[PDB]
């Protein structure tokens, strides 16, 4: 599914992402603007060879199982699949636990590179929420 930028934001509020960690609701979807471009069904190869998935790009070497990682670990216990669905809940549910895990969205080197500093609420500007 690729979202609309303001239907992306109403469905992270719903799943609680909205400040969740202390990260506006602008943070979460500009992180994912960048990531995926708002399509669930992105994918991307690291040089690792693990794999990114879903809206926010989660990687397989820690977060999901897909079988081709090497050493990886699956600390959200989902299959990476899971991470492509129209149905985000799987992508929130993970990406909370990433976030907690002490770098807060640093873990998403995009978030740092575009997101970090600037005007996040732009993201959310206009949306019925
Ligand atoms: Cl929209
Ligand atoms: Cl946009
Ligand atoms: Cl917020
Ligand atoms: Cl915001
Ligand atoms: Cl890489
Ligand atoms: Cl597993
Ligand atoms: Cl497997
Ligand atoms: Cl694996
Ligand atoms: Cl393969
Ligand atoms: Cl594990
Ligand atoms: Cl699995
Ligand atoms: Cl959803
Ligand atoms: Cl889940
Ligand atoms: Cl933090
Ligand atoms: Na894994």
């Amino acid at each position: 599914k690729v979202f609309g930028r303001c239907e992306l934001a109403a469905a992270m509020k719903r799943h609680g992402l909205d400040n969740y960690r202390g990260y506006s609701l602008g943070n979460w979807v500009c992180a994912a603007k960048f990531e995926s471009n708002f399509n669930t069904q992105a994918t991307n190869r690291n040089t690792d060879g693990s794999t990114d998935y879903g809206i926010l790009q989660i990687n397989s070497r820690w977060w999901c199982n897909d079988g081709r990682t090497p050493g990886s670990r699956n600390l959200c216990n989902i299959p990476c699949s899971a991470l492509l669905s129209s149905d985000i809940t799987a992508s929130v549910n993970c990406a909370k636990k990433i976030v907690s895990d002490g770098n807060g969205m640093n873990a998403w080197v995009a978030w740092r590179n575009r997101c970090k500093g600037t005007d996040v609420q732009a993201w959310i500007r206009g949306c019925r929420l």
